[PDB]
Parts: C-alpha cells; sequence; structure tokens
C-alpha cells in the first residue's frame, strides 16, 4: 500500500531527503523549470501531456510553465514538510495521485521524473545517494498510481 | 485586471500579510481543515462542490478533506513567497484559478471565503486589519476568474 511505501522511508533516507531539499528546493522558480524543462528535453513523447501550458520551450519566459513549476515544487515542499507523519504524508500523496490519475498518466510514466531529479541533483552536487533517496519518495507517489 | 489587483498589494498589505501568515501557517493541517469546515458550516450552498471529498461533516477524520487541507495551505504558502515579485505572483494566481474555473467557481463564490478567513484569525487573536490585508490578495485570485 501506500502507507507501506511511505513507512519504509528510513531516518537516514529523510535526512538525506532534507538536506538535498535545503540547497534544491531554495530557488524554487530556478529549479522547478529546470526539472520541467529536463523532462521535456529527455522524455519528448510527455510534452503533448502539457498542452495547457502552451510552448514549453520559452522556457522562464513562458508565464504558464513558470507558474506550473514553480506550483510543482511546493508539492515537494508539502511531502518533505509530512515526512515525520506517514497518515499526513499519504493523504497528501494521495491527493496529488488524484491529479496525475485524472490526465492518465501511469506509475511507470510518473517514475520518468526520476531522470531529470538526478540530474538536477548533480548539478548542484548531490550525487547518487541523494538520487536512490529521491526515487524511494517518487516511489510512494506510484504505489498511488 | 489581475495586475491592478496585485498593485494593491502596497507595503503595509504584505507586511501584516507575512506577519499573520508567520502564527497561521506554523500549523497547515489544523488551520487548514479549520477553514474548510467553517467555510462548509457557514456556507452550506458550497458543499456540493466538493462532492469528491466525501463526507466533509468529518472534518479531520476525513483523510481525503485533511489531503486537501493540508495542500491548500502549500497555495497560500506560495503567494506569500511570490510577494516580492508580482511577475511571478500574478503566474502562480493563474494557474490555481485555472483549477477553480473549471470547477466552475466564480469570483463571487471565491470570495465567499472572506467570511471563513476573518473568523479563523479573530480566533487568533487577529482582528479586521489583518482579515482585509487577506482580502486583498483574495481580490488578486478573484480577478483571474
Ligand atoms: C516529482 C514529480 C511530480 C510532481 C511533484 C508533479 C506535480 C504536479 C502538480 C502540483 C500539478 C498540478 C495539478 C493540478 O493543478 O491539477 C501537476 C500537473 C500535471 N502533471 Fe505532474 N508532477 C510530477 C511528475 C509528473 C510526470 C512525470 C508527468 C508526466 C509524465 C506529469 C504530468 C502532469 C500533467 C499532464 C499535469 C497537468 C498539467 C496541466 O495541464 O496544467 N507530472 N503535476
Ligand atoms: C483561500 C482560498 C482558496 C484556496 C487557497 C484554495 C485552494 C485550492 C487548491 C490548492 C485546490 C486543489 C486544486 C486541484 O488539485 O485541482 C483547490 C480545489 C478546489 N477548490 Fe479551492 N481554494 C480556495 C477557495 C475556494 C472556494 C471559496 C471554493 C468554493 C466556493 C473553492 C472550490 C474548490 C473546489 C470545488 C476544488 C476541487 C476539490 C476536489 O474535488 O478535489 N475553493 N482549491
Ligand atoms: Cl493568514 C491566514 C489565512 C488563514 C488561513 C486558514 C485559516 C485562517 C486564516
Amino acid at each position: 500500500s501506500v502507507y507501506d511505501a511511505a513507512a519504509q522511508l528510513t531516518a537516514d533516507v529523510k535526512k538525506d531527503l532534507r538536506d538535498s531539499w535545503k540547497v534544491i528546493g531554495s530557488d524554487k522558480k530556478g529549479n522547478g523549470v529546470a526539472l520541467m524543462t529536463t523532462l521535456f528535453a529527455d522524455n519528448q513523447e510527455t510534452i503533448g501531456y502539457f498542452k495547457r501550458l502552451g510552448d514549453v520551450s520559452q522556457g522562464m519566459a513562458n508565464d504558464k510553465l513558470r507558474g506550473h513549476s514553480i506550483t510543482l515544487m511546493y508539492a515537494l515542499q508539502n511531502f518533505i514538510d509530512q515526512l515525520d507523519n506517514p497518515d499526513d504524508l499519504v493523504c497528501v500523496v494521495e491527493k496529488f495521485a488524484v491529479n496525475h490519475i485524472t490526465r492518465k498518466i501511469s506509475a511507470a510514466e510518473f517514475g520518468k521524473i526520476n531522470g531529470p531529479i538526478k540530474k538536477v541533483l548533480a548539478s548542484k552536487n548531490f550525487g547518487d545517494k541523494y538520487a536512490n533517496a529521491w526515487a524511494k519518495l517518487v516511489a510512494v507517489v506510484q504505489a498511488a498510481l
């Protein structure tokens, strides 16, 4: 269950998530847009899903993309803040899961975000250990998809 | 005009928003649920819109309502963090406006949240001064609906 996936996040994993978020989460606009642009660059097949955002190749200049990207970072902020209470983490993960289920995003497709996350983390010198920690958090969302 | 509405957020208004948010934002789960339950209690005619959440009279015991309420508080955190840059505040307000436009929520009905905000703020010892400050931020969203 989602609860099982969440309840598994250990003290060490939570520490790595919080340490890396202190940095990447400090510039939500910059890193949020970087995450999205990287997703579109490496997984071009996902561009069609974001037609509401218009021309995503415009990057930071695209107001709809910027608004979406900043907001995405607050969804992550939400997850990070609920790490110590699995009950709260589960109900927020399920809420966001619905947002993607309605768009027909499968667990496998949601996992495509791991590549971009690994790259954005590396840009700030956070290695494989941190990318693995984030993959575990993404896995909690996948348990709900 | 969302831009003209954003222009109404003067130095004094921004300070009151930040000062009150430091307190209310410290307990997103508790105050978020309080805001929602107050909305449903005082404006029963809005309950129909929240059909997805199930039995909202259950309050904190309703997992979907709790997840929704916590997430709502992060939307407000987002707005507060964008106060320095009107261009970024506007793009995040418009992103959320779309979420409500698709739910058939008008500017007038969105404005019904002002009652609950004033009531909960008052229970925290924050008077009309602060309620009015928040009404100005709410007015920015209303301009986009
Ligand atoms: C770290 C992972 C991710 C986070 C935190 C995230 C966050 C969000 C948020 C907060 C929204 C707005 C929901 C709404 O207002 O309805 C959203 C929308 C969306 N997401 Fe994600 N998402 C993630 C990964 C993905 C991936 C990998 C895909 C696709 C392969 C995806 C596809 C979508 C689509 C299509 C929308 C709708 C965009 C629109 O039309 O406005 N998301 N996401
Ligand atoms: C302080 C003002 C408010 C904030 C910050 C707020 C925030 C939010 C957020 C973040 C969502 C989730 C969007 C999504 O995932 O699609 C949402 C959903 C929703 N909001 Fe609001 N909202 C506010 C006031 C209102 C008011 C006054 C109404 C109705 C009179 C309203 C009706 C809705 C509805 C119907 C949904 C969909 C719930 C669902 O089915 O999951 N909102 N709101
Ligand atoms: Cl600044 C506080 C806006 C507010 C949100 C939820 C409950 C009470 C007040």
